[PDB]
């Protein structure tokens, strides 16, 4: 069926040591819809905490990802140790966009776009790489 | 002195000509977190309330405690122009922690530490500088149009 309106969805890319976090109530990137009157960035922090217990302290808006159902904004987030919570029953980690893992199509497509941005010669690509540098240092320090 | 410290979020937002401060003395934007609400959540809500800005990206810099409050301090990007809103009557820009402007004391303390961090050769300093570069690029494209 043709969706008549698009959800204002917020989606999180959370790099753990061995890959990007995905969850399953198919696996998908974590996140959810923003309510009327709230920003997708507000909704993302709320929903990542609900789904995994992670408390986001830093985020970088990366790009929009638009589908017939969803108008995503996609964010690289730094936060703890994830665990399945509430509606989430499993979590895993994805090492590349063509993982064997059974990913929701949109999730794979966003990961593909992420992998490209990571190597971009742009102010945004530099910010993303710097942030991943920070996450890597924090993890190493632990 | 209180039984406990209240959780506050505080934003450092760099506009082209300096860091945003607001007055309802000037202080860095921010406010108290509600029960159940992370400081990073409260930061987005409060900046919007006070300035109309919609934060897309933030970088946690450090904690700043005082006798009453425990602040988390964040460098934030939004791509609009701030404006006095609600209880905020006036806004201005600060170019250095030694500014002449009448800043709240803790507001000044936080800007001094931020000034140090901005120059630091650490992964955090590098992230901070890259985010600043992003904001600058955004502003350059805007001024271009």
């Amino acid at each position: 069926r043709l969706p008549s309106d698009l959800a204002r969805r917020a989606t999180a890319i959370i790099e753990m040591p061995d890959g990007v976090l995905v969850t399953a109530s198919r696996y998908n990137l974590p996140g959810g819809k923003a309510n009327r009157g709230e920003l997708r960035s507000q909704a993302l922090i709320r929903e990542i905490r609900e789904e995994t217990g992670l408390r986001i302290n830093s985020m970088l808006y990366l790009f929009d990802h638009i589908t017939p159902f969803n108008a995503h904004k996609v964010y690289l987030c730094i936060a703890g140790q994830p665990k399945p919570q509430n509606e989430i029953e499993r979590i895993a980690l994805v090492s590349s966009p063509d993982t064997d893992m059974d990913l929701f199509v949109e999730g794979r497509a966003i990961l593909r776009r992420y992998a490209r941005l990571r190597n971009e010669e742009t102010a945004k690509g530099e910010a993303l790489r710097a942030l991943l540098g920070l996450a890597r240092y924090i993890a190493k320090v632990d």
